[PDB]
RNA sequence: GGUUUAGAUCUAAGGACUUCCUAAUUAGUGGUUUGUCCAAUGUUCGGGCAUGCUAGACUCUGAACCC
């Protein structure tokens, strides 16, 4: 929990590599670094440490002088400034390849430590091999310090000590405690600023979130500029000079970027003159108190009511808020019609979807549709929600195993002041930001942007499907938000809904249909039957399902007994248990229990397999297998609110764990013990 | 029969706290007393892992592997 990877994501700069040196400070500085982090001023240390102040001081010196003659001019034309203008299938492939930038990290990094400095040639591939390791770090997975110094031998760090072998126990608490600093000081002040002097790295929309890209930063200007260039035509506008601020920030997609802006905390000038630790501090905390008390309860109360207008309105009930619930209404409605033909008839079906579902809200539908809410309601009016809080504020007992309300009245206001106000930060040629507000729609981003669209859609689908919900025994459609699926037994409704997604009725909205992958299939015996909704392979007659199979793949057990097969699956079920999987404002409250299930189920079937063939040797305990879920299920509700902030539904993902593993036991009969264990889980 | 090795103790050498004296500032050097300290420090549900463990002794207790 020492070396972070997200320092050096998202860094973007236009470099000048003919006076260029990485090292920005003076040997006196990186001094104070090594021997004490924590405060400055070594002159307050034992005197046992200034012995050995002139080798300490006299490497990094070294260091400097290479990094000052360093010719990074030659480095970057020589291994990764050879791209040409071929016009690549997909944006992910401008990026430099992995074996060229940590080669690229290393020859600097070879060229800047002496062998003195690296503590021999046997530490040297060491220390090496960790810096590769460092570059293979996802964009969240961070890195300890201790595994870091695991094989480094301290003895051979001779200017580290006072030039002769190891004396005493004295001598090793300190010269120990010296190579940490050191150690710390290479990777945090040199390493990050090697990787973050060359390439901007991006967190690769796609799956496998722990794969970063190295993108040259003269090439990421280059893609980027074009890109937000097309972007700023149709939906940004150049306004004059917080709670309604973000940085932009645009990620690879296939071919594309999906232009995200994560909200800024600084104000309009903080962010310009951050040389005032005093103002950004009192300001960084308005927003922590902005969110918890005044952003949170505005969508906490969205939420509570919509949930409330989806049962009851029948206009809200085609929306859907999870994968899955797709797969149950279809195969209800596969058991609906089934009530008095038992023959299912010809199914008629329709798959489509809108483009840039957030970038093309109509911001002046969406605060009508807001208002359509509480239109039935008084104005005056208070509602009421519960607090959450943070896992670090529930201090009752440690190693974990009331009410709210905000007027109505208000929160119509900081609806409508993040559609008006919402402005993001682009970076000019120059290299300054300039500030852009939007056309249309909203960034993506941005915690109530979430909802927006979620509520917009339901009341347009409310408001212009009206004709498919007469004799609804016949044909029902589910939302999914930003797609959309239709199923129909008769021509004569599927040509009347067909009208609508083709007309310009549906984009006053602000939505527009995606015709290219709009697909139509029918169950006419040599059409087609086979179909791909939103994970779901739906069968145009027998309705059947299997999601995927493979988004996940197998952990190929062949470990040994005893505990030696729960180590890997536990460290391999957290890797797959990713905080962008877990995120509450990205995906659906009941969308984060079907994945973390699927993450889940993958790493118990798999147990059942190679639990029979390690049976003749090795009967399993029925208490080394308790703590190991404790263990899982714990750090599962930990990881899940920590990422949020808040813990919205974590005794709701609770039984959702509980009820999936003990499903996962029916073998191995008579384990009830362990399953009853299971119940009492509540704190 | 062969290989490897531990702790205790003794002696010598060095190292670490603490007062006094160093033409030291990309500097931190060298003598020193009136008490102490020289093996662990981290890490992992008392065993492993990483780093560290001066030099001798026919002083004492031993240990592990192969034939
Ligand atoms: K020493
Ligand atoms: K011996
Ligand atoms: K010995
Ligand atoms: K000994």
């Amino acid at each position: 929990k020492w070396i972070y990877k997200f320092d050096v994501l998202y860094q973007s700069r236009n470099p000048r590599y003919r006076n260029y040196e990485i090292i920005r400070t003076n040997v006196q500085e990186v001094l104070a670094e090594i021997v004490s982090p924590s405060t400055k001023n070594p002159n307050s240390e034992n005197p046992a440490v200034k012995k050995r102040f002139r080798g300490i001081k006299n490497v990094v010196s070294r260091i400097i002088s290479n990094d000052k003659k360093c010719r990074y001019d030659l480095i970057y034309n020589k291994y990764l400034s050879s791209s040409d203008t071929r016009k690549l299938k997909t944006m992910i492939d401008y990026s430099t390849k992995f074996n060229r930038v940590v080669e690229v990290v290393l020859i600097i990094m070879g060229k800047l430590l002496p062998l003195d400095a690296w503590g021999g040639t046997e530490n040297k591939k060491v220390i090496q091999d960790r810096i590769v390791d460092f570059l293979r770090l996802g964009a969240n997975e961070r890195l300890h310090l201790d595994d870091v110094l695991s094989g480094i031998k301290l003895s051979k760090f001779k200017w580290l000590g006072v030039g002769n072998n190891i004396s005493s126990q004295q001598d090793f608490q300190i010269r120990k405690r010296l190579l940490e600093g050191y150690i710390n000081w290479v990777f945090i002040s040199l390493v990050k600023n090697i990787v973050r002097a060359f390439w901007y790295v991006t967190e690769s929309s796609n799956m496998d979130r722990s794969k970063l890209f190295y993108f040259t930063h003269s090439i990421w200007n280059e893609l980027s500029s074009n890109w937000i260039t097309k972007y700023a035509k149709g939906n940004l506008v150049q306004v004059v000079s917080q709670f309604t601020n973000g940085k932009i920030k645009l990620i690879p997609k296939r071919g594309g970027f999906r232009v995200i802006c994560v909200p800024l905390k600084q104000s309009l000038y903080s962010f310009n003159n951050k040389r005032n630790f005093a103002l950004k501090q009192k300001e960084k905390w308005d927003y922590i108190f902005y969110q918890k008390y005044t952003l949170s309860p505005v969508r906490q109360v969205l939420q509570l009511k919509l949930n409330a207008l989806r049962k009851s309105d029948m206009g809200h009930r085609s929306s859907v808020n999870s994968t899955n619930e797709v797969a149950d209404r279809i195969l209800t409605f596969r058991n609906d019609l089934l009530k008095k033909n038992k023959t299912l008839p010809v199914l008629y079906m329709i798959k489509f979807d809108m483009k840039e579902c957030y970038d093309r809200l109509n911001q002046n539908a969406l605060k009508e549709s807001i208002a359509g809410i509480f239109k039935e309601d008084n104005e005056n009016t208070t509602y009421h929600v519960r607090e959450y809080g943070t896992l670090d504020e529930f201090l009752k007992l440690k190693r974990v195993r009331k009410t709210l309300s905000i007027s109505k009245n208000k929160i119509i206001e900081v609806c409508h002041s993040q559609i008006e106000d919402a402005t993001c930060l682009v970076k000019n040629k120059e290299g300054q930001y300039d500030l852009f507000k939007r056309k249309q729609g909203v960034f993506q981003g941005f915690s109530l942007s979430g909802i927006f669209c979620d509520i917009l859609y339901s009341t347009m689908v409310s408001k212009e499907f009206k004709f498919l919900w007469e004799a609804t025994e016949d044909n029902l459609l589910l939302r999914l938000v930003d797609d959309f699926i239709f199923i129909t037994s008769n021509k004569d409704t599927l040509k009347k809904v067909k009208d609508k997604i083709s007309s310009n009725e549906l984009q006053k909205y602000g939505a527009f249909v995606n015709h290219e992958k709009t697909v139509e299939i029918n169950g006419e015996a040599g059409s087609s039957n086979k179909m791909t909704f939103v994970g779901l392979d739906i069968n145009c007659l027998t309705l059947d399902v299997k999601k995927d199979s493979s988004q996940f793949s197998r952990p190929t057990c062949k470990f040994r007994s005893f505990k030696a097969l729960f180590s890997n699956l536990k460290q391999f079920y957290c890797s797959n248990l990713s905080e962008f999987l877990l995120d509450f404002s990205s995906n659906s409250l009941e969308t984060i229990r079907e994945n973390v299930d699927a993450i889940l189920k993958l790493t118990f079937e798999a147990i059942q397999t190679s639990f029979a063939t390690i049976s003749k040797q090795d009967s399993f305990e029925r208490y080394r297998f308790m703590k190991f879920l404790h263990v899982i299920i714990e750090t599962t509700i930990e990881k899940f609110a920590r990422v949020n902030g808040s813990m919205e539904g974590v005794e709701y993902l609770l039984t959702c764990i509980k009820i999936t593993i003990t499903k996962s036991l029916a073998f191995m009969a008579t384990k009830q013990e362990i399953i009853e264990w299971l119940y009492t889980l509540t704190i």
